[PDB]
C-alpha cells in the first residue's frame, strides 16, 4: 500500500482524437512511440492488455515493461534478474510504487499493474485493464491497428452482463477461495467457483464464444483466468474440484485462444507459478511451487469447424 | 511434538501363535481373545493398513479398536470425542495417547505414533509398527479361527519384499517427502519420484489384477492405504498434482477393486482423512482450510474381477 505517498508493508482514456474519454482528463490522443505498458506476465489482468496488444497489432505503437514475478515486502518490483523480466526499460527506477509517486506523490491505494504510462508527460494514463483493452480496440485504427472490434455496439449489452458476473465468480472468484478467511467463506466462493464454470461449459458447447461466434473482451477476460486456473488455481487457491481439462468445452475454448497467433508468447507459465506460490506467504509459507498438473495447450481443438 | 524423558513438548514385540518371542523384543504375547487392542487414527495409511488386516483375516472378536481425534495439535493425538468415530480411549479413558506411551515407559523418548497394538492383560505396548503389526495379523489367530488368508506366503515373499522397498521409499513415505519438503530442489525431487513410481505400477497392474499377480498381498495393501487418500489429500495438500489418481485406469480400477471389498469400505472414513491433514498441519496450511477435493466415485464398478 501507498498512504499519502509514502510506502507501507487513475481513469484516463487514450483516445482516437486527444479529447478526454467517460472519466478523466483529455491530452491522450493516439499516437506512435509515446505510451507504454508496465506489466506482469504472472497477472491475469494485465495479460488482457498484453492480448489486445497482440491481436491488434499495437506493437509497433506501445512498448513494454515486465515486472519481476515476485512481488514481495516492496510490492512489484523491477528486480530483473528473472529471464523475461525486464527491468523499468523507460527510467530504470527500482519499484513500481516510484511510478506512481512521479505521476501523483500524495497518492493514496494500491501500487497495481497493468499501467497505461504516458512517456510524453509522463504521467499514468490508466490502471484499470478492462477500460485499457477498450482503447487498445479503436484509438489506433487510422493509424494502422489491426482490424478487429473486441466490444463493438451490437454485443456491448451481453458483453457487459457476461463481465460482470464472470468477475465476480471466476476472475475475483477464485481469489476470494484462495484468501478465505474461514472454511464457511471458502466453501461458498469455490462452490461458485465451480457453478459458474458448469453454466460456462453449457455456453460454450451452443457457439464457439461466450456471445455467439465473435470474439469478444469478455472471452478474452474469462480466458487469463482459465490459462491460469489449472497451473496455479487448482492447487494454490483450492479450486481442485475439477481441472480445466475435464471440461470438453471450456479446454477446447482455452486451447482455442492459446493457439491464436503470437497469443502463446504472451504466455509465462514461469511468471505466472512464481509469482502465485512464492509471493503469496500467507497461504503458502514454504514457497514451494507445484510440479502442477499435466495439460497440453497445443492440442488441436476443432472448435473452428465445429462452429 | 515428541516425548524427551518423559516429557510431552521402538516397540517391536511380537504377537504370536504359542507365545514365542518374534524376531524383535520378548515372549509372552500369545494370541487369545479379550487380550489385544488397537489405538488407531482413521486419517492415518499406516494405521489404516492395520485396520484392514483386521478385516480380512476376521480378527473383530479378538482385537478391539479405539479411535483417536483426527485433529493433531499441541498435544499429540489426544482422545478428544467430539468428532463422529472417534471413540476416546475406551479402556482407561486417557486424555492423550502419550499417556500410553509413558504407562509403557514414564520416561519414554520419542515419537508418539499410530498404531498401537496394545496388551490388556500386561498394560503394555506389544507393536507401534504397522509393518510387523499385519504379518501378526497375517498368521497368529490362524488356529483360534482367523478366516483362511495368507498376504505374505512364502512363495511371494521376495517379491512383495521388493515391493515394499520401493513403495514404500516413492509413494508411501514418498508423498510425506514431497509435501513436507524444505526446499523446491527436494520437492522436485520427491514428487518426481511419485509419479514415476505411480507409471511403472499403472504399467504392473495393467498385467494382473494384483501387484504379484492374481493373489492379493500385504504390499497392494500398503499400496492402497496411500492410494485412497492421494486424491481427498496428496494432489492438493502435499502438492502431488501431476496426475490424479482417477487418471490413470490401472491404478483407479484397482482402487475401487479392494475399496469394493466386503468390510473394506467402513475402514474409510474421508472426514477423517481431510480433517486431519489439512487441519493438522499449520506448517503447510496455516489456515486449515480444506479443500472442497478432486471429484471422484469409488462405487464404481472395475471389471477387474473379469479382466484378467
Ligand atoms: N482493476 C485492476 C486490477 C489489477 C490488479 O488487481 N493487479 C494486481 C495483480 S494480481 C496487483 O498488481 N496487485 C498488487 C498489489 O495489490 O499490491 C485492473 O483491472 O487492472
Ligand atoms: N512406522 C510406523 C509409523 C507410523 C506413523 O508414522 N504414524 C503417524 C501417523 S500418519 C503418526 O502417528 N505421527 C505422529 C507423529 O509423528 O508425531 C508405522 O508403520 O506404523
Amino acid at each position: 500500500q501507498l498512504i499519502d505517498g509514502v510506502w507501507h508493508d487513475f481513469r484516463n482514456w487514450l483516445t482516437a482524437d486527444g479529447a478526454p474519454g467517460p472519466t478523466g482528463t483529455g491530452g491522450f490522443i493516439a499516437e506512435k512511440d509515446r505510451y507504454h505498458l508496465y506489466v506482469s506476465l504472472a497477472c491475469p489482468w494485465a495479460h488482457r492488455t498484453l492480448i489486445m496488444r497482440k491481436l491488434k497489432g499495437l506493437e509497433p505503437f506501445i512498448s513494454v515493461s515486465v515486472v519481476n514475478p515476485l512481488m514481495l515486502e516492496n510490492g512489484w518490483t523491477f528486480d530483473d534478474s528473472f529471464p523475461g523480466a525486464t527491468g523499468d526499460t523507460l527510467y530504470q527506477n527500482e519499484f513500481l510504487y516510484q511510478l506512481y509517486l512521479h505521476a501523483d506523490p500524495h497518492y493514496s491505494g494500491r501500487v497495481t499493474v497493468p499501467v497505461l504510462w504516458d512517456k510524453k508527460n509522463h504521467t499514468i494514463v490508466s490502471n484499470e485493464s478492462a477500460e485499457i483493452i477498450r482503447m487498445f480496440n479503436t484509438a489506433f485504427d487510422a493509424l494502422g491497428a489491426k482490424a478487429g472490434d473486441y466490444y463493438p455496439p451490437a454485443l456491448q449489452t451481453k458483453i457487459d452482463e457476461l463481465n460482470g458476473w464472470i468477475y465476480d465468480t471466476v476472475n475475483n472468484g477464485v481469489y476470494k477461495a484462495g484468501f478465505a478467511t474461514s472454511q464457511e467463506a471458502y466453501d461458498e466462493a469455490v462452490a461458485k467457483v465451480f457453478e459458474s464454470l458448469a453454466r460456462l461449459e453449457q455456453i460454450l458447447g451452443q457457439h464457439r464464444y461466450l456471445t455467439g461466434n465473435q470474439l469478444t473482451e469478455a472471452d478474452i477476460r474469462l480466458w487469463t483466468t482459465l490459462v491460469r486456473f489449472d497451473p496455479v488455481y487448482v492447487t494454490h487457491f483450492k479450486c481442485d474440484k475439477h481441472r480445466i481439462s475435464d471440461y470438453l468445452n471450456l479446454y477446447g475454448f482455452l486451447r482455442d485462444i492459446y493457439q491464436m497467433p503470437g497469443i502463446a508468447e504472451t504466455v509465462n507459465f514461469d511468471h505466472i507459478r512464481n509469482h502465485y506460490f512464492r509471493s503469496h506467504k500467507t497461504i503458502n509459507p514454504t514457497g514451494i511451487i507445484s510440479i502442477g498438473p499435466w495439460q497440453d495447450l497445443d492440442e488441436p481443438h476443432g472448435r473452428d469447424v465445429r462452429f
